């Protein structure tokens, strides 16, 4: 439906939709953009990635209260309406992993950018392993992890221990090792090397890029107070 | 496209959707359970109500900030989205408007029924005003008027002064004279009087009527504060 709109005018509402909290709006805005075909920037990236963290993070917070709701109930209607919420928060996974496929990662060829694109793949993975069961519940954790490792592994050979995008990977990761793969070891050895690597790295930057760094350090850093 | 669902189911899953913040939901499935025909309990019709003041409020907060870019602008994209927001916003109100006139206000006999409904169809057609141009404006305006003044005629007949009903009417009826019809003084003579008269009522009231009645007197007062 964004076919006729011009690549420029899509990124210029996905801004606008972006300050009027209409999320919904800047993810089929950036939907759009994306399937013009050309690679995106790095503010681009970033519109992109704020857009659909909002839709998800709507109907993850929903799914949340639907499902404390029917556990503590165990009529229908709450299990079919926390399983209308669940479809179309997978729906939502669905289409960005498909953007991811098609033909964004592929095109990336930039550590920024394949990274990036990386992380995204691992995070909606790990938003379909939240509600997934049983062992369909295991290949959509190992591709979550899959896409994580990859991207750790350009991260660590490509980019400086401070550089944000790496720093807010190893995060994630680390959420999806406490959260979803039952390895809280795992998620505090990395929050806390992923720390202390970066710490060490500050004296290389300038006053903006320290405040950006150490923002995402705090994260990492309130996790760990939370896990230990 | 709620045709299929019991009218209680609806109803459950309404009050599911608030719990989960998921309003454009909740209002569908109210939609769904007037569309059975049967009138609507006091409970009831604070969930209509609720699901779409919600959903209107996001897109009149919507409306406002596109509307301030674009007036500070004075391409075509900030007017045409503005423009994208301003008709679902419209479609969201007539579809309010739609069910009250099909059926819930003829079959409105008691005062309690009658009073909500007329003060829901004065809020809706303002949120309409708010948006209108020109001598557009003025019939949408006087379909406001004339819906909040007759809730009114019947709230002085029918209800106690302390009433929240007859209060939150009286208080957006104030607004309604404030924001849109350019009659501060009509604004704050309605909303003094109408204060007056609930505190002198107060001394009848249980400690929990007390409660509900003085909550919407200090929105009152609130608004009296910011117009004098
Ligand atoms: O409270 C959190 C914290 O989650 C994270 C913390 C650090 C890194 C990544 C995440 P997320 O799981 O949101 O990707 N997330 C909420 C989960 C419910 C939906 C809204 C966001
Ligand atoms: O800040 C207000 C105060 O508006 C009122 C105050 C008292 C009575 C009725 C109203 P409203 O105009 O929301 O019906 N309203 C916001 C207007 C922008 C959209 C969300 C609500
Ligand atoms: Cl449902
Ligand atoms: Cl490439
Ligand atoms: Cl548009
Ligand atoms: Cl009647
Ligand atoms: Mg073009
Ligand atoms: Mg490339
Ligand atoms: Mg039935
Ligand atoms: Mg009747």
């Amino acid at each position: 439906a964004m076919g006729s709109m011009e690549r420029a005018s899509l990124i210029q509402k996905a801004k606008l939709a972006e300050q009027a909290e209409r999320y919904e709006d800047m993810a089929a805005f950036m939907k759009g953009a994306v399937e013009k075909g050309e690679e995106l920037s790095c503010e681009e990236r970033n519109l992109l990635s704020v857009a659909y963290k909002n839709v998800v993070g709507g109907q993850r917070a929903a799914w949340r209260v639907l499902s404390s709701i029917e556990q503590k109930s165990n009529g229908p209607e709450v299990r079919e309406y926390r399983e209308k919420v669940e479809t179309e928060l997978q729906g939502v996974c669905d289409t960005v992993l498909g953007l991811l496929d098609s033909h964004l990662i592929k095109e990336a060829g930039d550590a920024e950018s394949r990274v990036f694109y990386l992380k995204m793949k691992g995070d909606y993975y790990r938003y379909l392993a939240e509600v997934a069961t049983g062992d369909d519940k295991k290949r959509i954790i190992d591709s979550a992890r899959s896409a994580y490792q990859e991207a750790m592994d350009i991260s660590k050979k490509e980019m400086p221990p401070t550089n944000p995008i790496r720093l807010g990977l190893a995060l994630n990761f680390s959420v999806f090792h406490y959260e979803i793969a039952n390895s809280p070891e795992e998620a505090i050895s990395l929050a806390k090397t992923t720390f202390d690597e970066a710490m060490a790295d500050l004296h290389t930057l300038s006053e903006d890029s320290y405040k950006d760094s150490t923002l995402i350090m705090q994260l990492l850093r309130d996790n760990l107070t939370l896990w230990t």
